[PDB]
């Protein structure tokens, strides 16, 4: 089974208790990573709410960090909205 979000959904996980993000069509839940990421967190909330695969790919990210990312994953974009 699989969870569908819409953008509209998504969009409005930007404040200080919930930051969402696209990658791919998957949907990540980055709340509690902020304070984690190597990259800092303002690269993270500039982007909350939206599809960041493009700034994803373009710093270039590692295998490692990919296979981290996947813990995060809580959906997929919804087909309509692809
Ligand atoms: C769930 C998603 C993400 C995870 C788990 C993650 C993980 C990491 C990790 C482990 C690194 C260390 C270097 C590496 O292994 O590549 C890193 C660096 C970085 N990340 Fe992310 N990252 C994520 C999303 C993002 C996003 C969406 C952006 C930008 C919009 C971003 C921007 C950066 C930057 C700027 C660095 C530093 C690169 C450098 O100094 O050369 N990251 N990230």
């Amino acid at each position: 089974a699989v969870k569908y979000y819409t953008l509209e959904e998504i969009q409005k996980h930007n404040n200080s208790k919930s930051t969402w993000l696209i990658l791919h069509y998957k949907v990540y839940d980055l709340t509690k990573f902020l304070e984690e990421h190597p990259g800092g967190e303002e690269y993270l909330r500039e982007q909350a709410g939206g599809d960041a695969t493009e700034n994803f790919e373009d710093v270039g990210h590692s295998t490692d960090a990919r296979e981290l990312s996947k813990t995060f994953i809580i959906g997929e974009l919804h087909p309509d909205d692809r």
